[PDB]
């Protein structure tokens, strides 16, 4: 039977076709986990269908009423089969859902405009002058509202209460953001993104400073899903036979243009 | 009931105490692995004792006899519970034990004697003047021999075929012959020993080049096993509260001698 794929519109891991109105199905996207999805689901031998996340968001847990957003929602309440996506490995995700080893790594970074005064992280804790945001539903906002640490645990006090909101909806609404604010608001997000990013026109962005954690992506199913086994197999088959890098590099960098 | 460590001497993850004649059990023992086992007992609440593999091997399958020697060859029949050592998360290993998710990151990487006029991998294949080559049993060896990537199979054809042997019983004796060799001799080998050698008197090493891969260490148990499940959230626990970023630097960084 037809596996239901659940995914998320970012840039470079699943896109719109130029041409996207004149295709049907899965032949609309196109991206990185675009080319994984065939991969995977051929070595793994299924039929699946392309879903983008009704609510694009990656998943996150209302404090309040308790019920999942975002693609690990879709998981946790029966609506997909499995989640082909940047979505990173945490430990409140992996009590709910299953995840195959790391398919790619990354850590939060800094994004500036270029020629912004900063330099790390903790140039960013003690200033002002410099806004700074996340986005709203995912791992890395709460990164840091889970953070013992020093320079992080002070960041995120600032950031929960600063106003207007630093916190954004996409991805492409931060970059939008440091783009236009001349320097005076750098956003933290993957390392991942962050690279793809300064690979683009305008050419006028740039991560700076080492990661401030390490992590990975995984390949995501619902928990005790027999599927995840399989999936996790080929994870590692297709690490090991170099396609991963190169689709990295074919998405990323044999795409520059800065 | 007290679970069995099996574990490999290998700086600076286990390595033998100054003093150790004096010491017993646990005691004997210090380095990375030897905090991130203390750390895994407490948060899972078991009691435990350190015992260095047999065999002074990681793991492989010998081709006639089917046998696994090794760590891997201790959790396969029985004689351990849990491997806790730089163990490399493969696809021929996972389809017999279990791994839990990555602890630490790495790559296939190149030490030269200082001074060698050697950059990348491309470089090494194309030419005979110097050799170059391996650990027994361990997954480096291993990818080689399964490369289907042009230059790195060309590589293997030569290390096989190579006499006398390019190939290592251990870390330690790899890099005794790179410093004794007078630049003839480049080892292959991981880029977190690399970096850790590369810090110690007598400072003659050096990383060159990329890694030519990129992997993960897991923590191993017997396949379907009790103890995976917390061992797994365990390590992603010690990823997010910087345990693990603490660790990495006390015994590599702080340890800078050069
Ligand atoms: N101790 C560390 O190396 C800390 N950092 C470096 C890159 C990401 C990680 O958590
Ligand atoms: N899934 C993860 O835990 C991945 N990361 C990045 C390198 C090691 C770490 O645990
Ligand atoms: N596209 C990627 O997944 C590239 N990388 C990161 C580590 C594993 C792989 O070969
Ligand atoms: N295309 C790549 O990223 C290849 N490399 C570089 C780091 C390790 C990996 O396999
Ligand atoms: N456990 C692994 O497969 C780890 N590695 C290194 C970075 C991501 C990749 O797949
Ligand atoms: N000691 C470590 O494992 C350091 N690093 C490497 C990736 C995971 C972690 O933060
Ligand atoms: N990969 C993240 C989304 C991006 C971010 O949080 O910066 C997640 O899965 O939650
Ligand atoms: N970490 C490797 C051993 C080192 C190597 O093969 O270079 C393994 O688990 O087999
Ligand atoms: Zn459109
Ligand atoms: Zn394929
Ligand atoms: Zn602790």
């Amino acid at each position: 039977k037809t596996v239901v794929v659940t995914t998320i519109l970012e840039s470079p891991y699943v896109m719109m076709k130029k041409n996207h109105e004149m295709l049907e199905g899965n032949e609309r996207y196109e991206g990185y986990c675009v080319d994984l999805a065939a991969e995977i689901a051929k070595h793994c031998g299924f039929k699946y269908k392309l879903t983008i996340v009704g609510d694009g968001k990656y998943g996150a847990r209302d404090a309040d009423t308790k019920i999942w957003n975002g693609m690990v929602g879709e998981l946790v309440y029966g609506k997909a089969d499995i989640a082909i996506a940047p979505l990173t490995i945490t430990l409140v995700r992996e009590e709910v859902i299953d995840f195959s080893k790391p398919f790619m790594s990354l850590g939060i970074s800094i994004m500036i405009k270029k020629g912004t005064p900063i330099e790390s992280a903790e140039d960013l804790s003690k200033q002002t002058e410099i806004a700074y945001g996340t986005l709203d539903s995912g791992s890395t906002k709460e990164f840091f509202r889970r953070s013992k640490i020093a320079v992080f645990d002070k960041m995120w006090t600032y950031m929960r209460s600063a106003e207007p909101s630093v916190f954004v909806r996409t991805t492409a609404e931060g970059v939008a953001r440091v783009r236009k604010s001349k320097g005076k608001y750098a956003y933290l997000l993957e390392s991942t993104m962050n690279e793809y990013i300064e690979q683009r026109k305008p050419c006028d962005t740039m991560k700076v400073g080492g990661n401030l954690d390490s992590k990975g992506y995984g390949i995501a199913t619902p928990k005790g899903s027999s599927l995840g086994n399989a999936v996790n197999l080929a994870v590692l088959k297709l690490n090991e036979q170099g396609l991963l890098d190169k689709l990295k590099n074919k998405w990323w960098y044999d795409k520059g243009e800065c």
